């Protein structure tokens, strides 16, 4: 079904690019063909991840810094993005704030701070965004966890704003179908990845080998290009077999016809 | 369950001038607890806690604010707690006004969205645990299917309804491992007749809503049973289908994997 084709000449944007599955992204689309603008705060970073963007064949790879945490940036990134690349196919949504493992106590302007980066912004993006994606028919690329759709400790804040994610988008998504938006919702569930970043917060907590970020990138990039609803990718089997919820999916298609939405 | 286990017992009750708060805390007041109200109308509170009194309460309170001020939520806990003397009970019931829309471009209400329905949840939760803990006590979390499955129009409502399953259902583990003997209840409400959501819903849901009474009820029995989740819709059917047995297979599965012990 998937052919890199799909993604060559593509306008897509990256968030959270200067490393991990992000930078990963970047790299694939890159080899792809696409044409590219990376963000994250570190200009430094930003700029290696586009020159070699541009060594590995991407019709074009542009950056632009700046933190999420700002609801003005990210309305202003999505504008500037688009005048560079002349419009966007895909949004790919990947950053979060920094997190760390940890007992939850009273650090509320940490849950403050990660409901605005890893979930306001989101929002903040796809309005920006949705205008352009209406005109190309594009995609929304939503990265999540697996502790989005399932409960662990020590990530409290980090669940909470994953797991609002999933009741935005999916809520969006039907709203769509309805309005006849033609623009795709994907949102990715992942496992234990082994980036930098979740190997160090990881140590000594968790035993499991986390899955290759090369691929999961890959996977991520597949589901949008086909524009499936969701993405799953982990390294247990088990979990694998376990995520999916089809009751949840019985259950909304049994009330999609019980509203009047003529209204609307 | 019977009456009794809520006789003297100390709870907070927010969002309690009208709907589902104001049946639990007629409820509450029948089984002669004390109980302390809160929403933004000093007035209606006012009318609430002179019905509690009037239906028996041990002892009953208003303090009136918003809970779009996260310090305000704080200082609300502190103060009824030493309005009764403690806290056996926190029922996190307030919303911020909701109406069914398609969502366009209201970043606003978003965000007012996430600070009232989930931000001071977590909030007052954080104010009540040492007193909580002292009485090896209940948070009670008012949620909706909407908090556990995507319908359309509610965007902003169900992103946060989510949040609040992903914030409690973590924090319920990490209270299991640090032995805070504190029971949480996530409560998956279907449609209910509250004033508020027959004027919402009238002309776009075709459904039958539940009474705001025995929902009101159903709440308090499950976190007096200490109940992990209470589900209560006018159909069986969808209270079916709303279970996610893979989700808690998956849980249990991975709770003995974590080392705590950096903790
Ligand atoms: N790694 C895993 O195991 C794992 C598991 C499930 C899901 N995920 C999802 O995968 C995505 C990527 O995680 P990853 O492990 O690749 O993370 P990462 O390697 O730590 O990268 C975080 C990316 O976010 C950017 N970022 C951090 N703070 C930011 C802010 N305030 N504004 C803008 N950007 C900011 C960081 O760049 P700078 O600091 O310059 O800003 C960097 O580009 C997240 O959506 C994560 O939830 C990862
Ligand atoms: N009704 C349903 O069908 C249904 C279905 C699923 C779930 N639920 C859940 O049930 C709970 C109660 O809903 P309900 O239908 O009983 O709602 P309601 O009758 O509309 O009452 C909302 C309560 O919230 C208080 N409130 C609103 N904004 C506030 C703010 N900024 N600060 C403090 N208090 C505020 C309101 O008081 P004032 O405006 O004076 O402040 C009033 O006491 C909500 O958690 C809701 O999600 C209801
Ligand atoms: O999203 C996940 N991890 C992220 C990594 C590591 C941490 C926490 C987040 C955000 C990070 O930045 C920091 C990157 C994530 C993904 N899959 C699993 N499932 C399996 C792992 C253990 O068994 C289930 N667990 C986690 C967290 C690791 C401990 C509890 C949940
Ligand atoms: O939480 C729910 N309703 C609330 C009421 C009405 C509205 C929206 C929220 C917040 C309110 O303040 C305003 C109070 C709620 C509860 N159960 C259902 N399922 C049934 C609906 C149709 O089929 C199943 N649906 C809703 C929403 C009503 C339409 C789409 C979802």
């Amino acid at each position: 079904e998937f052919r890199p084709e799909m993604l060559q000449g593509k306008k897509v944007i990256v968030t959270g690019a200067s490393k991990g599955i992000g930078r990963e992204m970047a790299y694939h689309l890159a080899k792809m063909g696409a044409h590219v603008v990376v963000t994250a705060r570190s200009k430094e970073t930003l700029q290696k991840v586009v020159s070699h963007c541009l060594e590995l064949g991407a019709a074009s790879a542009h950056y632009i810094a700046g933190t999420m945490e700002d609801m003005t940036f990210a309305e202003q990134f999505v504008a500037q993005a688009g005048k560079l690349m002349g419009g966007l196919d895909m949004l790919i949504l990947n950053h979060i704030t920094n997190t760390s493992l940890n007992l939850f106590h009273d650090d509320i302007h940490h849950v403050r701070k990660s409901m605005e980066v890893n979930f306001l912004s989101y929002v903040v993006l796809t309005v920006a965004a949705l205008p352009m994606l209406k005109q190309s028919n594009g995609s929304i690329v939503v990265v999540s966890s697996l502790a989005g759709k399932v409960a662990y400790p020590l990530v409290a804040a980090y669940s909470a704003s994953k797991f609002a994610l999933d009741g935005f988008f999916s809520s969006i998504r039907k709203e769509y179908s309805v309005s006849r938006v033609n623009v795709s919702i994907t949102l990715c569930v992942l496992g234990l990845i082994d980036t930098e970043t979740a190997m160090k917060a990881v140590s000594g907590i968790v035993h499991m080998q986390a899955a290759p970020k090369e691929e999961c990138a890959l996977e991520i990039i597949k589901g949008g290009a086909l524009r499936q609803e969701e993405v799953y990718y982990d390294s247990s089997r088990w979990t694998t077999l376990l995520i999916r919820n089809p009751s949840r999916k019985i259950l909304e298609e049994l009330y999609s016809t019980s509203y009047n939405m003529d209204r609307f």
